[PDB]
Parts: structure tokens; C-alpha cells; sequence
């Protein structure tokens, strides 16, 4: 039924999200069980620090979950792009837990980084889609994310499944804390609702197709504004627009600079702002106000029912269900996957 | 004086500010660094779980620019945080953290809020600050005043190079008990000695940069800066300067990870991916501007801005200077009053 | 009604034990709250290691509780005699939590050690009986054990009270652990019963006076055998007999040497063996057997109902109630306090 | 020309001390190189703490060297008796470096402790005499102490050889420190002289035989007083007197609350002086192990002196133990005990 494997894979996300969780979460009793990390959790916690290492969209899934790993575990977590980690020859030691995230399990820079960590005596953990791939075999332990084969040229379902697996890993690490139990239960109940909420978000495709057929087609760049949990989503949206749509895109930390890119943009530059409640900071509102003050006409991804910009000012809304704060990225990325897909179609590009 | 603007003056002041930052703190003959503010705190800093560097804007750049040398010389985990994002994530900190705050003014709101957060959590706090007795200077437990003198220009020029130098001295101080580091120490200190005179030499690129800025470069809507490794910070800081001073969009891009283009191709950061990126550009006849070491031919049409070769971890101090001059002259050519 | 303050203090222990716990343990909800440490616990929970530092009987209360601190917290715990700590110039750093235990809060070696740790930037915690004593003032935080004044020349109720305060501190450090919950509850329900069980143990006094009068008064030395939880009890009993009674005494790790002191003993040298269930190791049984075979007749401290040796093989029994393993030393020490006291008074030695 | 393997083994110590160092110390350039640990040191240096785990005399060699490890490395070091470590079910984790010291490499409690540590993911290092014994094989890395086979029933040369191997291990761990370079050179130059100093100490044998011919040999107990570096020597002396001489003995922390007191300069604390003064106040006739030429007790109190050469403070125990080995041996002979 689908024009392309990429469209199929985006639309497959209710099912891949469920498949990632299948057999791993008891939603009734709120227990996460990751069999691959079985005899290893008590060791993983006993480390100086967690280093998340990955490339491209897999690196963004690490950015998207860093905060919740930090929050739930109180272990320091850093996130490294594999090639830059290697370029810096960043010291790694026996007391580090190195977490490698990869859809393919074959990316050269990820494998080189893994070899570097292994030879230095670090504990290694893989979060990998392709079962038995190099990264899966070579990591000490890990989780196969169970998204199924990905044939689109860019990662869609693997991103949402990686993010979910990383959240389950964070929950697993913090499963002995009385003080975390309410937070755990909140997040696990939220996860249970993700697959159906993804289905809801997919109903935005018509509005997106329309927007992609608009003046948007002709524009040469698109800027995405995000802060907090949604900065990763802004970076991933930009990567998608670049890798798939062959259009220039940058993810911008919203409102960080008063006199940055937003003071420079043309009236008609496409700007997407993430304004869901989890990441609705004063600086986000300032950035959005700055755009509208200059007569810009931004596209706002926000929660159902929220009016971020007055009806008096021209702007586009793409409304998404509200979920638990640290899970909102799973829903907010979907319109970007669809926008990047339909822009590439509007332009004649093959995405498989 | 001879200077059109405060910003131009402060750019040209860098041989002196770089010297002043080192003054009384480095014995170049015996290769000994002595930072009076940190003296009795070093043993405590050396034993922490991790160092978190926390800063905004150009000061965040100076942390990125020196992250690798801290890691290399100390083998302590070092992370670099933008103050607002650190606060947005509510990143946990604890007694065993050493939090290093870098700020020219010592008054930036987000940096102060971040310091107060770390203090309340019981972390050890260290300031690298220009303004003596500012909030950040007072409220950190210990620190180094960078001694760059007052900064009047709207964007940081001398404060970036002086912060970077102060951070390198801090890294050297932390690792001054290591026999295996001694050769690397001496190399960096002998390098630092020559920085002020090398900065004088790089400032002689101004006329070449004026010629470049008189061209259609000054009419462009975007300028991309490509760098990797030590020079990625320099790419980010060049981008920030072009945005903040020249009012032109600019982006610092990690070279070859995935319109005028500036590429950093000095030897310290001349990776395969940089060469690949540069090849991609020349293949489409892109005409890149290449910042490279004196005498190197990185490309067989392009513009070359040659800079003296220094110790790898110090190359960013010389590479940033043409970007400061480009952002300044682009602004002048576009009729912007930089002050 | 007491002959000496020391006797009064020994008999005061049901009340001092209760007074130490008062306002600090919710026995129904199994919650421990130590006001003086409350705001400091997350900091202590985080350190590289705990160093317990003390002199004499206070040093023994640290040995008596070292295992339960290690078990409940999984933080390394070492136990230092203050003078030897200072003699070795053991390095201490900002990441150490140094726990100082002292009845008087004034002992020179403990104060010197505290000053050394403070100057090195370590976090310091006091467990002290004398409110506002030097050690109470100078530590960063602490617990006043609330045992009341001791006038006896040797510590009795302050030993049991210190030991209880130390167990409460360990419970407080581990009060966020789901996996520890059952063990927590076990110990707290145990602590609730300690004051009445001490009342029960104190009923051994007449049998102990008989034993001193029939078998011990004329003696020049006595050996205490103990292992595991009861090794500290054996050392403290030895100290009491030395300090109070002016008789030689040695605490011996039971069955450690096949040809050590037990291979050398007479059949009339008095030997006390701790054989309560919590510390009834094979090596303890072997030691006892090495004694009865040599025709030594050991004095066996054991749980009510237990027959450790044959009635065929001659021995004296002092039965004590069974409590939780890590609490059994609180009851096992009491017969030793009473023995040392009666030995002293039967020799016209003042104990106050 | 020896009566027993024990006596031979005591007298072999100049050679065993030399053999333990052979090929591992460059005394000219002051460099220690332990082949067995080469590429493991950077990892050993990166642990939360070091736990030294051993039984009997090997436990004492750990006590004897704890201070120098802590001094030189600034890593926390604890010393555990293997059986008690197991009795407590002491938690250990991936970030622990567990160091096992054993002459035989077969002692049951040390083996069980090793297996417990290995199961918990700890890094394990062996300091072992018997090449290819269980503990030699099962530790991740280690140093064979190269003392030669030990046939005496109690450890004599293995103690001084284990102690020297442990000091070399601490030197190796700290070989990157500029601030400790002077202390390193001092210890290494001191190690060079230990073999010939042990020869010197063995010349006390005749004085010791005279002492053991006295009514010392029909005593029921002998107390040994020591503090600091010499507390381990007092504990090891007491063990030797119990295991060999069949006489009760206790090693006592001097001044904490027949007498041999260690009063060498490395461990001449006020509390040691005060303890000795208590004995001479009662005209108790102590036996004093002290450095050559030091008068610890004046001649108006009766006492016996056993002078030993002064070495570097942390090495003094290597010499101070030798008279106790000889005392335990000659007491047994005078008591008709076959020490073998
Ligand atoms: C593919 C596979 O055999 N998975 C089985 C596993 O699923 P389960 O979900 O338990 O395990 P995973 O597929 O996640 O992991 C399989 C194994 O590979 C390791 N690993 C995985 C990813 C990685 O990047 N690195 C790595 O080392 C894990 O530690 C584990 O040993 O147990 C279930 C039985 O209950 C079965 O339904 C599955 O057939
Ligand atoms: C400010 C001051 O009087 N500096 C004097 C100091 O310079 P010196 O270079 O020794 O000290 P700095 O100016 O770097 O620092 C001064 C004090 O401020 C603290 N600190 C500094 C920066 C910071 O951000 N946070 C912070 O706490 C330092 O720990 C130190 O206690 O001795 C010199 C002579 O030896 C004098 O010429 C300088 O006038
Ligand atoms: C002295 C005081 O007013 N104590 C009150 C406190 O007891 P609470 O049991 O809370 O506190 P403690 O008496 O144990 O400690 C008093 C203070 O002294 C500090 N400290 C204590 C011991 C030590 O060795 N070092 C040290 O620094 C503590 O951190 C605390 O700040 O609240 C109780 C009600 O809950 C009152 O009944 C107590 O009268
Ligand atoms: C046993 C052996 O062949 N040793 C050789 C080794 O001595 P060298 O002194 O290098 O090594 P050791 O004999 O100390 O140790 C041999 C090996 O056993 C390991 N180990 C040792 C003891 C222990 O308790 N646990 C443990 O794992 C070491 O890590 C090493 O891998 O190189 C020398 C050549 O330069 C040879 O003269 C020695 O014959
Ligand atoms: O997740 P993987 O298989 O390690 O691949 C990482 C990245 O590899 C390349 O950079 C791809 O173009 C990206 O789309 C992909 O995300
Ligand atoms: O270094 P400081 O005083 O904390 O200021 C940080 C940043 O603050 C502001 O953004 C300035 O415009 C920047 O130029 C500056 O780099
Ligand atoms: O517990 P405190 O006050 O520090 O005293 C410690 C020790 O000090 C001295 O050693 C006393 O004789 C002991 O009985 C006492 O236990
Ligand atoms: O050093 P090993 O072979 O582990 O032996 C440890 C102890 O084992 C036994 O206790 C021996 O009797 C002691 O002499 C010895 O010291
Ligand atoms: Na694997
Ligand atoms: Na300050
Ligand atoms: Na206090
Ligand atoms: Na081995």
C-alpha cells in the first residue's frame, strides 16, 4: 500500500514501538525486564560514569534520553558522537560503562570506538537493531531493540525504538530506588500509551502533505527551534530534512541568543518550533515571539488544545497528544519524519 | 588610537592580553606553571569524580577548545555544558564534582544560576573570570583571574584567547605531578611562550582579509565553517562571531560528518574527514577559504589564509584570529557599527 | 539500690537502649529518622568510602557494626583505631566520610584524628554521648546517642547505645533501597525487642556471680573465643576484663589457628566461647572441640535452648535470647559486662 | 650445616631477598619493573580501593606494607584476613582491586576468597611463591616472589620475600609521581642494601641462643610490644612463638592501654617509650630490638638489647623480624621441639 519503504517504516511505528516493549514491560505491576542485561545491571550501575557513543540518528536517540538517564540513576552520563570521541582520543577506563547505540550494528566509526573502549577495559553495552551484527556480538551485553528490518535510507522506526529501549534501560538501572518508584510508574504507564498515540500523530499526514505542497516546497532552508527534551528532536528533524529532502536545515537551541539566527531570518524562512509542554521554556516563548514580531509565520508543534501563538498572528499548528515529559520526543519526531518524507516526494527524490 | 573601533583595538591587543594572562604564572625556563588562586586547591581538584565546565557563548567555546587537553593531561572525565541547557536538564551534581565556571564578565545570569545550583549541591566550584570581584569571582570557591584587562567591544575577542590560555594553564597545573606528562608539559609551555609573537604575525593577515571582505563575500546570506577535533570549537566560535558582529547567518559544521565555506585545515586537525569535505567542495568548484599552516598546500580556485604552526592544542589560539578579523571587516563592509 | 554506678549503668541498658531509639524509629512503618543527619544523608550515600575512627570500647562498637554497614549500603567501610590511623598517617580526602565514635567526645587521639580529617577536607560525622563535647562541636553532623552520663570507669551502656546508633545510621543510609526493605524491617522489628531482651539477659547475674565465685575469681587470665559478628564482642569482653577486673584477657578469632593459643591452654584456664546462632561457624565448633578434648571446660554463651556441646563433655552455659544476627552482639556483651564487674568487686577493685 | 630446614631458611634470607629483586630493580637508575604486572598497572591504579586478602604470615606481610602502599599510591588500602572477609560476606565489585598474598597458592580460605572476588567481577592480583599453584593461575595477574621452595613448617623467607614483592608493587603503582620520586629513590637504594643487612642481623644468632638458654625458655608467655610499621612485626613474632615454640604469645599495640619491645627509630613513638618505661618502672627486664648504637633504656635498668642496622623506615620490618624468627626457632630447640 505504501509508496516507499520509508513511508511504510514511519507508519509501522505503532507496531515497532509495541514490539520493542513486548515481553519486557509488565504494565500492570510496572516492572521492566531486559533479559540481555540480566546478570549485568548491578555491575553497570557500579561505574564512575556512563558514556553514550553513537553516530547520526542513533546519536540523537542518546541526546533524547540523556536527561532521563541522569534523573533516574544519578550516574554522570555523557553523550559522544563516535567520530569526535575518536578524534579527541578521549580517555576511557575500566570504571566507565560505554553504551553503543546503532541501528545497523556495522557503522565504521561506532565499531572503531567500541574497539577503543574494549581494549581499554571498559564495560560495553549495545543497544542495536540488527541482531548478531558486529556491535551486537562485540559488546559485553545489550538489548536488541526489535524494530524489524529498516530499508529506508534514513532511520525512522529505529529512532523511536532506540529511544524506547534506552528509556527501558534507564528504568532498569533505577529499579531498586524507593524514591523513584512514582516516576517509574508514571513513565511506564506513559510507555503503554505510546503506540496508540503514535497512531494518532500519524493522522497529521494530510495536513503535512498540504503544508509540503505549499510555498514550503520552494524554500531552500528550514530552521527548527527546540530546548530541553526537544532539542534532540530539533537536531533529528534537521538531519532528516538534510539526509532525505536534500534541503538545508539547522536545529537551534531556542532563545539562547537574542541576536542569533532569529534576528537574521527572512519573513518567509520556514521555522518549526517545538512548544509541547515538556519543553515550553520562557526562552522558547521568547524565540517564538521574536519570529512573530518580525512577521514570520512559524509552524508550531504543540500539545492538543494549547494556543502558543494568538489566533491573530498567522502561523501553522501541528498538534500532538501530551505524554509524560521524557517521552514527548517520541511523538514530536513523527511529524518531522513525515515532513522530510513529503518534501523529498514533492521534489522527486527516492528515499529507499 | 589608530583604531576605527573598540573591537578592532581589542583584536589587535591580543599579543599583549595573551602575555598578560601568562604574566607571573609561567616560568618558561624551568617550565613551571603557578596559579596563585588554585595553589592549595589543586590536590583536591585532582581527586574528584569528574570536571564539569559550565559556560555561555564565547566562554562555552573556550571550554570546548580546551576540553581535549584537560582530558589528555589529567585523565579526569571532563564534560562541557552550556549553562542554560545544564539548568534546563536539571543535571544532577554532587560533592565529588569539580564545576569550572568560565565567564568574562562574571555576571551572566545563566552562569550565575548554574553556579548557585552547584554550590547548593555541595560541589567544588572553580571560576576562570576576567572581572575581578564580580559575582562569579566572589562566589566560586577558588579560581584564576584571567588578567585580559577591560573588554569594551560587544563581542568577546581577547577574553576568548585569554580564557583559553588560562584554561590550558589550569590543565597544566592539574597534571604537574606526572612524570609521563613532563615532555608534553614542556612542549605546551614552550609553545605558550611564542603565542604572543605568533598572534602579532597572524594579525598581518588583515589586508588579505580586507580584500576577501571587499569581495561578494560581504553580500552572502550564509557562511559555513568546517572543522573537526581541536578546530571544531574554532568553527563554532567563528560562526558565533559572524552572526553576532556581521549579522550574517553562519554555522560551524563538523567536517565530513554528514555559499562561502571556511575550512580549518591546520595540521593539528587535518583529519581524513576534513580532506574529504574539502574535496567535495572543490569538486563542485566551491572555492573554499582555507585556514592552514604556513607553507602547506591543502588544495591544488581557493583562498588561503596561512597561520604559524603551534603546538596542536594551542593552534585554536591562532586560528580564531582570522575569524575575529573577518567578522569585524564583514561588519564594516556591511555598514554595521560593531561597537 | 546499686553497689556502684557501673552496676547501675549495666542495669540501665533496657532504658538507655530505648532512650537512644526514642523519637528516631517508627516501629510500625519501619522508618528511621536521625535528625542530626537528615540533610546530610544524600551526601554520605555518595562518598568513595566510610572510615570509622575510634578508641577502646568505641572502636569495638565500630567493629561490631562494620558488617551491617557494608551489607546495607554497599559502600566500603573500614574501621581504624584512632592512634594507629594517625601513626600510619593514612591519607584522607574530600571523597571520604569519616565517622567518629566516642562516649566522652574528648579522647585525645580521637580529637587529633578528627582534626587531621577535617584539614584534609573530608566529611565528618560524630556518634557521641556527651552533648556539645569537642567531638560533637567539631564534626560536621552527627547523632547524640542519648545514653545519659557514665560514671563507671569503663563503658557499658554507652557501648550498647553506640552500637544501636550505628545500626540506625546504617538503616538511614540504606532507606531508599527496595531490595533492602525486608532486611530493614527485620532489623527494626528486632531493635524494638532489644530493651526487653536486655531485661531478660540481666537475669543471668546470679548465675554469673556463682560462676565468678566458683570458677573465676582466683584466675590470672581468660580467653574469649568469637568469630563473625561476635569477634567484636570477644575483643570488648577482653577489654572489660583487662580494664575493670585487672586480669589478663585476650579475644581470639575462633579456630583461626589449628596450633595457636588453644593448642597451648591448660584445662583450668577459663575460656568463654560465643556460640550464638549468628556466629556459629564450623571454625567455632572446631575451637570448642579442641578445648573439650583437652579437658578444658568452656563457658558457652549461646541461644536459649541450644546444646552446643554434649552433656557428656563438661561445660558452663549462659543462655541469651535470639535476636536478628547483626543485633546479637547487643545481648552477648551483657554477660561480659557483668562478669568483669563481679570479678573486680570480688577483688575489692573500685569500678567508679 | 643446618640442624633444621627452618634454620636453613632463616639463613637463606640474604639470598631469597636478593632473588626476589633479581631482574626487577635497576638500582642505578632507580627503576622497578615487574613483568607480571607490566600492562596491568594503569588499570590497577584506577580502582576505588585495594583490598589485600591473606591468611597467617601472608596476612602479616600485608599489614607490614599497608602504610607504604597508602603513602605512595594515595589509593585506599584495607587488609583482610581471608576467613573473616568471607565470614562477613564483604561486598566487592568491579571497581575493587583484590590483592592475594600466599606462599603456597593453595590455602583453602584464600582460594575461596579469590573465587568470591572473581565471581563479583573484581580485578585480582596474586603475590605468590609457588609458580602455577591455584592462586597463581586464577588471579588475573601477579608477581611470583621467587623465594624458592619453603620446607619449614612456618614461613620465614616467604615473609621477607612477600614483603619485598609488595613494596616493589607499591613502587610500581607510584612510578609516575614527581613528588614521590625522592621517596622512591630512598626506598630503592634501601632495598639494595637489605640482603647484606640481613646477613648482619643473622650475626645476632649467638646472642639469641644465649638468651634462649636462659629461663626465657621455661616461660609460659611472651608479650611483644610494637606500634606503627612494627605492629605487624609484633603480630608475626607472636605467631612464630605460638606456631614454633609452643609458647603463648601476644603482639600488643604498645602503650594503647618476658617482654620484647620494638624500639627501632621508624616506630619509636612516645607511646612505645611510655610502655617501655612502665616495664622498667617495675624493673621488668625487657628485651629491646633497636637500632645499632641507640640506648633506649639506661644502664640503671636491667635489659637485653638486640641491635639491628637502621634502614629506610618502611623497610625496617624486614630486619626486625629476623631476630624473632631466630628466637622462635631457638626457643623450640631448647624446649625439645622438632621444628620440622
Ligand atoms: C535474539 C535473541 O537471541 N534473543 C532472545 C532473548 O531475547 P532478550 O530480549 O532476552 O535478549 P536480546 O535479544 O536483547 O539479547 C540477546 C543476547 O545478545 C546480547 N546483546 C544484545 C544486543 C547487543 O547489542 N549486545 C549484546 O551483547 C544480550 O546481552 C543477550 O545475551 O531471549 C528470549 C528468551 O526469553 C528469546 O525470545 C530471544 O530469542
Ligand atoms: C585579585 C587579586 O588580588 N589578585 C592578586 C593575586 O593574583 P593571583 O594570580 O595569585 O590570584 P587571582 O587574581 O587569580 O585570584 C585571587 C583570588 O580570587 C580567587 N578566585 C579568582 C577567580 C575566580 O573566578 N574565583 C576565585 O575564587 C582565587 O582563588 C584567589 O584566592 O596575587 C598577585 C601577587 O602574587 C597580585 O598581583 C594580584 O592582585
Ligand atoms: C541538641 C538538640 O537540640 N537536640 C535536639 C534534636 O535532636 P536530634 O536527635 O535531631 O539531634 P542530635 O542531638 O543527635 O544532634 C544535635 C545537633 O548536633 C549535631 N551533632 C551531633 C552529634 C555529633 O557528634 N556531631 C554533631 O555535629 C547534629 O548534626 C545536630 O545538628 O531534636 C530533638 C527532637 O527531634 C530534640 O529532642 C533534641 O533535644
Ligand atoms: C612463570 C614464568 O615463566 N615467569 C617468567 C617471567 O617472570 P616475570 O617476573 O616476568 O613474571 P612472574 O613469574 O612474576 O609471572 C608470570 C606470569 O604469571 C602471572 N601471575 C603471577 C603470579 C600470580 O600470583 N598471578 C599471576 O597471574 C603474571 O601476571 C605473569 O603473566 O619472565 C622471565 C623472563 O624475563 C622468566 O625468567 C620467568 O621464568
Ligand atoms: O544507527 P547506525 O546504523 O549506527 O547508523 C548511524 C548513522 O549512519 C549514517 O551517518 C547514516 O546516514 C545515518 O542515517 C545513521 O543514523
Ligand atoms: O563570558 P560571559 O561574560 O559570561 O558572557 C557570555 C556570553 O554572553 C552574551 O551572550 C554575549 O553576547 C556573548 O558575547 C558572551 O560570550
Ligand atoms: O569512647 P571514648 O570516650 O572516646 O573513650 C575511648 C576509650 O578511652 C580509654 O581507652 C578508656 O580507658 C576506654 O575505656 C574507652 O573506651
Ligand atoms: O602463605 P599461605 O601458603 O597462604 O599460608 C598462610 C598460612 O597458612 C597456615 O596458617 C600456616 O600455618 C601459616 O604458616 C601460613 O602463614
Ligand atoms: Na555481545
Ligand atoms: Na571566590
Ligand atoms: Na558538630
Ligand atoms: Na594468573
Amino acid at each position: 500500500p505504501y509508496k516507499h519503504f520509508m513511508q511504510k517504516e514511519i507508519f509501522e511505528q505503532p507496531d515497532s514501538a509495541f514490539n520493542t516493549m513486548r515481553g519486557r514491560i509488565d504494565f500492570e505491576n510496572c516492572v521492566v525486564t531486559l533479559g540481555g542485561l540480566k546478570s549485568w545491571l548491578s555491575t553497570i550501575r557500579r561505574c564512575r560514569r556512563i558514556i553514550m557513543i553513537a553516530c547520526g540518528t542513533s546519536y540523537h536517540s542518546c541526546l533524547a534520553t540523556r536527561s532521563i538517564f541522569e534523573e533516574l540513576t544519578e550516574i554522570p552520563v555523557s553523550v559522544e558522537l563516535a567520530s569526535d570521541f575518536l578524534d579527541r582520543r578521549s580517555p576511557v577506563f575500566r570504571d566507565d560503562t560505554c553504551v553503543f547505540v546503532s541501528q545497523s550494528g556495522e557503522t565504521a566509526d561506532s565499531i572503531l570506538a567500541l574497539q577503543y573502549c574494549l581494549e581499554r577495559g571498559a564495560l560495553t553495552v549495545g543497544i542495536v537493531n540488527s541482531v548478531g551484527s558486529s556491535m551486537s556480538r562485540q559488546t559485553h551485553c545489550g538489548v536488541h531493540i526489535n524494530a524489524g528490518p529498516e530499508i529506508g535510507v534514513a532511520s525512522t522506526k529505529a529512532y523511536t525504538s532506540q529511544y524506547i529501549a534506552l528509556v527501558m534501560f534507564a528504568l532498569s538501572l533505577s529499579n531498586d530506588s524507593i524514591s523513584r518508584k512514582g516516576r517509574h510508574e508514571e513513565i511506564i504507564k506513559g510507555l503503554q500509551k505510546i503506540p496508540e498515540q503514535i497512531k494518532q500523530v500519524l493522522k497529521l499526514e494530510n495536513k503535512i502533505k498540504d503544508l509540503c505542497n505549499s510555498s514550503l516546497n520552494d524554500q531552500k532552508s528550514l530552521l527548527l527551534l527546540g530546548r530541553g527534551y526537544q532539542f534532540a528532536t530539533a537536531l533529528e528533524g534537521a538531519l532528516k530534512i538534510k539526509e532525505i529532502s536534500y534541503m538545508h536545515s539547522e536545529g537551534v537551541l531556542a532563545g539562547e541568543l537574542k541576536h542569533g539566527i532569529l534576528a537574521l531570518v527572512d519573513e518567509d524562512l520556514p521555522i518549526i518550533a517545538f512548544a509541547t509542554r515538556d519543553s515550553l521554556f520562557p526562552k522558547v516563548m521568547s524565540a517564538i515571539e521574536q519570529v512573530t514580531a518580525r512577521d514570520g509565520r512559524p509552524i508550531v508543534i504543540c500539545n492538543e488544545g494549547d494556543a502558543i501563538i494568538s489566533n491573530d498572528k498567522v502561523h501553522t499548528t501541528l498538534e500532538v497528544p501530551e505524554t509524560v515529559d521524557c517521552l514527548q520526543g517520541l511523538l514530536n519526531v513523527i511529524p518531522l519524519q513525515l515532513i522530510s518524507y513529503w518534501l523529498a516526494v514533492n521534489r522527486g527524490i527516492d528515499v529507499d
